């Protein structure tokens, strides 16, 4: 597995040369162009590459050796590198949003002393070059179409998610009675089942010429479900999580956020427990967000979450034997295999 | 004029219904789809609409009255609602940047309470909701991907423009040395004269099925000259225009911005003058900002601007001369006389 990664990485200099080689043509933007690289140098590079890798994996297993040449292989790596620019975008703009301090092993890149919010544009820039490289690469591909359309639908998907997701988070109001499983499950779905999951085995497929409506959506049933699992896995890290293997600062308690945690803990509360956790959740003070964690100690959600990831893990399984074919089930296996009992 | 711009905001109320249609397929994303109205309403309302009506208004003029239909007419204020959006977009995401109070007569989206740093994905809502339109209206037109690209392209210019800006007008730090009339003609370029100008005129000339290379060469070279102006005339109106008509405030002076202003005093400026603009500019001290208003009006920029605007119109009115052909120079005419002597 770790020799996948080095091949995609060793990639990242050269889609980073033909972003910036606009330099030559146009000067006068230099240094524009050195601050776009300044921007991908340090946003799409420091993660484990899961959705990038999972399209160029993917891409292997579904397309004949024999059709699989050079400049076939190149777009498969660049389309990887395209949904890891997709994360990069979203996440800039999330870690604003969240009013995050670390991520990837460094501090945010808002955080950064001379970024600030100008990090907004920074974010843009990185969702503009998904659309330059699809361009420079893939125009005159029979999918082309089928793929830009993927990326933007996969952009409304997550921001509808992250609409959802800040308006149940609201900053200086108790939103305990929305905390329920089934806002719980609208939210991760749109936020990050589709973008995290579908949309790269989905650009693996219409590369590799499968665009029918039932072979999408039968992937679809698999990876959405998938993708509820890693947000619950993300939401059980953000404080149960060690920050030296994780690479980021929790902050769900302190921003209100409908964790799964937070569900969980209303679903097994006492009447003076869901005092505690009303009076301590949603702020800023150090006491108070110990308080919540002291209380999910106390109902055991960490064996709760054990015992999810387990269940989940089994109802993934039975929907790659139900769902898989005609597509080979390694497809799906190997994603489920790098994200169960994940710790980073 | 006034009657052009009563039909295309009547065309909004089903822009909107149709964007926000969703709730009944999908309950769940109810109120995700009531923040996105809400974010539709307030943002991509209050202006003067030239983007979108440029849209329409070349539309009927580059395409023959038989082939002009009821659906084709329809796609036309699609696509000029899309451009709106566009619009909606980089505004509520540069009033964030700028620090700005007010946009189109009332406080900025991210100045709202209850609103912050979450309109970062609200102005990216309003971007996915072009595609969305584009998809829902031309998907089955042969110029569909052409309006995709142009969108797209539009939105990258914007954002190294947007870059180019952010950069040479830095929190903290002097950069009179950087404000030179180089500088300036590359930042507004790509910040403003390619969306503002360039995309409404080359949207309506594809719909007309006017796709060629040497066509949209030429509208480029008028149009592009046309954004530079208007952007002068923007820096311009920032300090000496009236808030009650322009509906924003000013932060140029504050926020240390390569204004037109600012490069032409630079220009006239005596070595005396020089260290009273090094001194006070780039600062939010209220006291700071007169001083710099105080040297303009020393400078006589006002009656500088009213020369350079006569002799800007004059340039674009022989860059129509030369390169209107073969559309009809009321395409670019009628923009021109919307922008010329403009207070708002
Ligand atoms: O990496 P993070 O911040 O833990 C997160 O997963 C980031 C994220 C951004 C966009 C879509 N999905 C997840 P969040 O949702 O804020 O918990
Ligand atoms: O409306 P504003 O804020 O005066 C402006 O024109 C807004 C704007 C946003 C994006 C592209 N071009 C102009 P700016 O450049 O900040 O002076
Ligand atoms: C969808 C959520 C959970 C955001 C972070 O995902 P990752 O855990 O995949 O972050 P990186 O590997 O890209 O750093
Ligand atoms: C490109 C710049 C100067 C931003 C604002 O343009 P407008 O002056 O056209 O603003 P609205 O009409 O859309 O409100
Ligand atoms: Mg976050
Ligand atoms: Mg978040
Ligand atoms: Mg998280
Ligand atoms: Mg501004
Ligand atoms: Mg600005
Ligand atoms: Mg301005």
């Amino acid at each position: 597995y770790a020799q996948e990664k080095q091949d995609f990485v060793q990639h990242f200099s050269q889609i980073v040369r033909v972003l910036t080689e606009d330099e030559m043509g146009h000067p006068e933007i230099g240094d524009a162009i050195a601050r776009l690289k300044e921007v991908l140098e340090y946003n799409a590079i420091g993660g484990k590459y899961n959705r990038g890798l999972t399209v160029v994996v993917a891409f292997r297993e579904l397309v004949e050796p024999r059709k699989q040449d050079a400049d076939s292989l190149q777009r498969a790596w660049t389309v990887g590198w395209c949904v890891e620019l997709l994360q990069a975008f979203f996440l800039v703009a999330d870690d604003i949003m969240d009013s995050s301090l670390t991520r990837r092993g460094q501090i945010c890149w808002y955080q950064k002393p001379g970024v600030g919010l100008d990090a907004i544009n920074d974010a843009n820039l990185l969702e503009a070059c998904i659309y330059r490289l699809l361009k420079l690469y893939c125009r005159e591909q029979p999918y082309y179409l089928n793929l830009i359309e993927l990326f933007l639908q996969s952009s409304y998907q997550t921001e509808i998610g992250q609409t959802l997701d800040l308006l149940t988070a609201p900053q200086g109001n108790v939103d305990l009675v929305r905390f329920t499983e089934k806002r719980y499950k609208s939210i991760v779905k749109y936020l990050t089942a589709f973008y995290s999951f579908y949309l790269p085995i989905a650009a693996a497929m219409y590369m590799a010429g499968i665009d029918g409506e039932k072979e999408h959506a039968n992937a679809k049933k698999i990876l959405l479900e998938m993708g509820e699992f890693f947000q619950i896995q993300d939401d059980y890290l953000d404080l149960f999580g060690d920050p030296s293997v994780t690479g980021k600062i929790g902050t769900d308690i302190q921003d209100n956020k409908c964790s799964w945690l937070v569900v969980q803990c209303l679903q097994r509360a006492t009447p003076e427990q869901y005092q505690i956790l009303k009076e301590n959740y949603g702020q800023k003070e150090a006491e108070k967000v110990a308080r919540v964690k002291a209380l999910y100690e106390e109902l055991d959600l960490p064996a709760v979450f054990l015992q999810y990831e387990e269940d989940s893990y089994s109802h993934i399984m039975a929907l790659i034997e139900q769902y898989a074919a005609p597509l080979p089930p390694a497809v799906f296996l190997g994603l489920a295999r790098k994200i169960y009992k994940r710790r980073k």
